């Protein structure tokens, strides 16, 4: 990477959540290995982000690499219209086998958002097919927005938390096609965390009304909260389960909606992409050993222990840990340039956002690597200069 | 592929535009090379579909393979938030250089539909920032203008634009953008519109300050005989959407490219900027830099025109329309999908019809003899009433 390359990127390449008139500095990553990113200048960074959830096996994994290369040798891609192929069948067999018995029909898609859109369309066609059309969705913050439950996710449950959902349900039961939620951890909602009893109660209220439950586990799935699927924290199963990110080991995009036979019965170039299916199958094979379970429990326990002192910082509003996820929510938004520089100069890759400094490291991270991550977070939230007003 | 694999696919795996209670038969493909697909039984099929547009360089292409493997050796993926990397820069350099000078800010995305959604969100934020929030889009069949009736390759009747001009003027303060596919409607029944229509849209958008979004996810990268189909009208969009043939049909990636004025007025996504997809897209574009796609596509077009022309004489054919490496036979009655698909496979060709459409969009590397197999099969098909419902 050259100085001109960085000028070109700055002037011509959009990055997430940044402007093009006043972009923030970006760091040139040229390669990656293990739990580390290699900068163009040669600096190594301990990754604390898993490239946002997905890179649970780390970077440059030999088995993911070999799966990709082996599929390339046969075919990178063929259309799925009127055609099926070994990678799609192998992947769907794994997805059906590893999910609860009732989840058995797989709709492959490119991206997480498309799999959620597909789930919602399934819910629309379900009710249309049943002679009872329903067009509204209920989600948590003409759609219906219920507030988040207040009870601390790892503490005691107050039944009063369900009143706004219950009253919305009582008022609109017959118009609601589906409830859509992320189980426990709100990867799309400020990394907030909800009590599992809330999820248990939503499932029961849906059961009572015949309403479909759509679980978005694109962020939570595949072991990240300490359960293979985060729905397990409440003991419930969704009618439609949406999956992605760690599905491919974070090598390339792929997603899936898995539903029941009752939904499926009552019911374009890259759909089923062989290359992505082959690497996702290898990513799932890595999970089959069960090693992710003591890995994530060890990460969870270290995160609890090394982030607990952040609760003592006047700038910290909350610390919340679940599985291989540690969130420090601050009282004031971060100074993005200054704080990101500090992290890189400390040899760690941690990408904060607004009032959030959070860790979601790859499952293969070492204790010492993780301590580097939590050390930097604790140092950050003790200094005002890393925070605007 | 085993019988149990087929039974598992049928019972548990959705395919595009098919039911789950009564799926049509699907054919097991296990590998692909050149311009051919290899079925589990060893049969080779000549591909006429490019896996829907994108596989313009054919299958198992050595340069595309080496690009992918070379990137895997460095990294398959890293996030794009706070980070840039050599593959994203190399691809965006190519996309900026190969497009008109006004198109210079690249937003990379996962899939075709996301690039269009990003373009529309750009248009919304463009007007929101100018204190003039506009929320509606005008497309051709939201405001829907009648598709222009002038035959795409024939004479122009400017009366085609009167309904559009009426709608645009009546709603000029609600319209954030016109969205269209240039000439060929890959998402509109493979219909084809006159370039003068596209020229007039651009000029009307200019007078009103309305953004023009060109979806070239299907038409882009030489398919219509021009590098971008906008060239048939001599116009440039405010936002250009690209995908499919971007990666050589190896894996999904898309982009929305806009002007500096759009980008300035405006001013996590795990897989945005994916190094692996950018690396193979760069090599796909490198393959086009020789310009060899031009006479390849011109030869395909002339062979399509000649070998599809007799189908116009078939009582079952309403229209034949050919542009670049696209040949469309629109029938008067919809096809019997199972029986017609079996006939194509038995003939050794992969042609995937839909409703009243039997169409060809072969890889650019297809030989004359391979392509004649495709056109002969189509001509045989539309002379036989057995392949059509009522
Ligand atoms: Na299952
Ligand atoms: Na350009």
């Amino acid at each position: 990477m050259t100085l001109d390359d960085l000028a070109f990127d700055r002037r011509h390449i959009w990055h997430p959540y940044t402007s093009m008139t006043s972009p923030l500095p970006v760091y040139p990553v040229v390669s990656a290995h293990g739990c580390e990113l290699s900068l163009a200048g040669g600096e190594q960074l301990v990754d604390g982000m898993s490239s946002w959830w997905a890179a649970i096996h780390g970077y440059n994994h030999p088995r993911l690499n070999a799966a990709l290369k082996g599929q390339i040798d046969q075919m990178s891609h063929v259309m799925f219209g009127g055609i099926t192929h070994p990678p799609a069948v192998a992947l769907c067999r794994q997805l059906v086998a590893m999910t609860p018995a009732s989840l058995e029909c797989v709709f492959l898609a490119d991206s997480g958002s498309v799999a959620v859109e597909v789930a919602m369309k399934m819910a629309l066609q379900y009710w249309q097919a049943k002679g009872e059309p329903r067009r509204r969705f209920l989600t948590f913050r003409d759609n219906l927005f219920a507030p988040a439950p207040q009870s601390r996710f790892d503490g005691e449950w107050d039944e009063m938390d369900m009143v706004p959902f219950a009253r919305l349900m009582a008022a609109h039961r017959h118009e609601i096609a589906a409830v859509i939620l992320e189980p426990i951890v709100q990867g799309a909602g400020g990394m907030r965390m909800y009590h599992p009893e809330w999820l248990k109660r939503v499932r029961k209220m849906c059961d009572r009304e015949g309403i479909l439950l759509i679980a978005d586990e694109i962020a939570t799935g595949f072991g990240r909260t300490g359960k293979l699927f985060a729905c397990e924290h409440a003991g419930i199963t969704a009618d439609i389960l949406c999956l992605g990110k760690a599905l491919t080991g974070g090598t390339m995009t792929l997603s899936a909606a898995i539903t029941t036979r009752t939904v499926a019965e009552t019911i374009p170039t890259f759909m089923g992409n062989p290359l992505a299916c082959a690497v996702a199958s290898e990513s799932l094979r890595l999970l089959e050993s069960g090693e992710w379970q003591p890995q994530v429990a060890a990460i969870e326990a270290q995160l609890q222990a090394e982030l607990a002192p952040a609760r003592g910082s006047a700038l910290v509003a909350d610390v919340r840990v679940l599985g291989a996820i540690g969130v420090v929510e601050t009282r004031r938004p971060v100074n993005m340039a200054a704080l990101q520089r500090f992290f890189v100069e400390q040899g760690v890759w941690i990408r904060p956002f607004g009032r959030l400094i959070y860790l979601m490291p790859p499952y293969i991270i070492t204790p010492e690597q993780l301590t580097r991550l939590t050390r930097a977070v604790n140092q950050a939230v003790q200094d005002e200069t890393f925070f605007s007003e």
